[PDB]
Parts: structure tokens; sequence; C-alpha cells
RNA sequence: GCGAAUAUUCGCUU
RNA sequence: GCGAAUAUUCGCUU
């Protein structure tokens, strides 16, 4: 199961406000999995302005839509573009997509 | 975009009983291409009392579950397991996973 | 953990 | 169109 499906299942609100501010409630603080790189990443925020398509600049300093680096990095098609991006702060942060990363418990 | 996605972004509804009917209403009559197999099937009807957990029997007699089938045949991990599945009859019918068919216009 | 390339064999309505 | 096997080279926080 993926954040995104969690998204679509674990609570349901016609409200946009309460569904987002629950959603943001039920997962900051997860560990979850991503499914194209054996790496776990804490849940420390959901970003609702971004999207797949939006960019971030890369180490070697060119700019790609998550859409883009998922698909040329990891053969990964990112179908859903309405979902938001997660935050995850390190020691800039790593941008996450619900559809890419599985679920697991955390503090 | 897959059908799935659809579902949870084309209408949004609270009450599930009238989600149902407009998801049944919306995508009965289009025509979803399956992203592991270049096959198209028109949507006859959506079986909400199955999902892919179900079984069916394959050609050669042996029962295997939608989760089962396309990990081995397709080697398609089906994350969603609280969808419907879509019926086409030709002309057994077929029987697809939302997760598992992009998009189309039809008739 | 997901992939990419070349080569050779393969599986595929559900 | 999605894959599977063997072999050889590879890419990978975002």
């Amino acid at each position: 199961e993926t954040v995104l499906d969690f998204m679509f299942n674990f609570y349901h609100q016609t409200e946009e406000h309460k569904f987002q501010e629950q959603v943001s409630k039920e997962l900051i603080g997860l560990v979850v999995l991503t499914k194209y790189n054996n790496k776990t990443y804490r849940v420390d925020d959901i970003d609702w302005d971004q999207n797949p398509k939006s960019t971030f600049k890369k180490a070697d300093g060119s700019e790609v839509s998550f859409l883009e680096y998922y698909r040329k990095q990891y053969n990964q098609e990112i179908t859903d573009l309405k979902q938001p991006v997660l935050v995850s702060q390190p020691k800039g942060p790593a941008m996450l997509i619900p559809e890419l990363c599985y679920l697991t418990g955390l503090t």
C-alpha cells in the first residue's frame, strides 16, 4: 500500500481543508519506504503547493520535475498529478511522492 | 493517469452510495488501456463486491487472485486493495484493475 | 531496492 | 505494451 492509497482510504472528508489537516496529522511523523530505492524517510511535512510536475535543483545544478526525475533515474511513472509531495528534513529537504512510498510504523 | 486516480479525482462524495453511482455513471462506456499489455477494453460494469484479492478461474483451470495474476504474469504490483474491479463483456468477462488501466475517450 | 544498455532464450484475454 | 531468465557493463538523497 502506498501513501497516496492511504490518503483516499484511511479518512474521507468532503471538506478540503478538513481533509488536508487530517491527512497532515495522520502522516507527519511516519516512516515511509520508497519502492524504487531501499531507503526510509520520516514525514516532516506535507507540501500541498507542490505536485509531481514541480521541479527541484539537482546536485549537478540542473532543474528537473519529479515526473522527469523518477522516469529517468528509476523508471517509475507517476500517474497521479493532483497529489502533494512529502517533505523530509535531514541532518535542502527530500521531496517524496506518496504514490512512490510504502508505509511503516514510526515515532 | 489511471482509473483509480480518476475515482479519487473527478468526483468527491462523502456519501458512499452517491460516490459509487456517480463513478459507475462516469466510467461505464469508456475505453481503457492496460499499462501491462497493449490492449483496450470497454467498461461494461463496475463490480464493487470484488477487490484485487478476489480470484478467477484461468484457461488452464487454476484459481488465482488478481494480486497473484498480475505479479506472476506481468510483474505489476497492485498496491491498493480497497478498489473494485472493472467488468468488460466480449463477443467469461475480463476483470480489470483501475490501478492498472489508463484512460481514453470512448462511446 | 528500482531500473538502463547489448546479446541470447522466453511468458502473456481474464 | 508489461515483464522473466542467463551473461556482461552501468545509473541512483531530492
